[PDB]
């Protein structure tokens, strides 16, 4: 098993989500991004598990669900079993990293991207050891209900470039951002 990740996108005034949905229009290349980067292993035979947190995993379109090539993974403390569609549920972040030891996972799994929401960045950040987040800052301010927390800079560096991840701004529909790379080796 590999490297634990987070992935994001933000808008100026710290917005992930808004009634069940992202804060802005459409992006269909940060769309892409996110596909790419969370889809893509370093390792042949392996994918990558995605974790996320209950309504992230139904904010996604059911024709969406899972995510295609990748290992779906849902937090939740109140579901008994993984939702429809989905085949594996952990009650915390802790216990699914646990299980990404155990050989059903051990075998398959390359990197770990946590996709969301606010809750699960919270515990993945504060997680000790090795962390890269990934950081999409959307150039403007969108009304929002979900919002990503600061990032701790005591604890991050910012990298200037990152391998296969273009540094300069990006515009779609009118909106401009750009990707960030941060890293801990705590
Ligand atoms: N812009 C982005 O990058 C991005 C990314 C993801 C999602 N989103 C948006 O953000 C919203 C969803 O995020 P959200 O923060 O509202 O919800 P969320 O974190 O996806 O789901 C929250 C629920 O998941 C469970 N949960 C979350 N963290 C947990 C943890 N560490 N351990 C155990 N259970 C945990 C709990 O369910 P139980 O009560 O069942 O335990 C909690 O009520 C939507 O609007 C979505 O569109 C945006
Ligand atoms: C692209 C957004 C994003 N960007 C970065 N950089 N990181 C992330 N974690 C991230 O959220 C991914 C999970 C939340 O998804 C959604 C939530 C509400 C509405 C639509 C989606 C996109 C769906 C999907 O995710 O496939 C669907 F289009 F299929
Ligand atoms: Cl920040």
């Amino acid at each position: 098993v590999g490297s634990l990740n987070c992935i994001v996108a933000v808008s100026q005034n710290m917005g992930i989500g808004k009634n069940g949905d992202l804060p802005w229009p459409p992006l269909r290349n940060e769309f892409r991004y996110f596909q790419r980067m969370t889809t893509t292993s370093s390792v042949e035979g392996k994918q990558n598990l995605v974790i996320m947190g209950k309504k992230t995993w139904f904010s996604i379109p059911e024709k969406n669900r899972p995510l295609k090539g990748r290992i779906n993974l849902v937090l939740s403390r109140e579901l008994k079993e993984p939702p429809q569609g989905a085949h594996f549920l952990s009650r915390s972040l802790d216990d699914a990293l646990k299980l990404t030891e155990q050989p059903e996972l051990a075998n398959k799994v390359d990197m770990v991207w946590i996709v969301g929401g606010s809750s699960v960045y919270k515990e993945a950040m504060n997680h000790p050891g090795h962390l890269k987040l990934f950081v999409t800052r959307i150039m403007q301010d969108f009304e929002s209900d979900t919002f990503f927390p600061e990032i701790d800079l005591e604890k991050y560096k910012l990298l200037p470039e990152y391998p296969g991840v273009l540094s300069d701004v990006q515009e779609e529909k009118g909106i401009k951002y750009k990707f960030e790379v941060y890293e801990k080796n705590d």
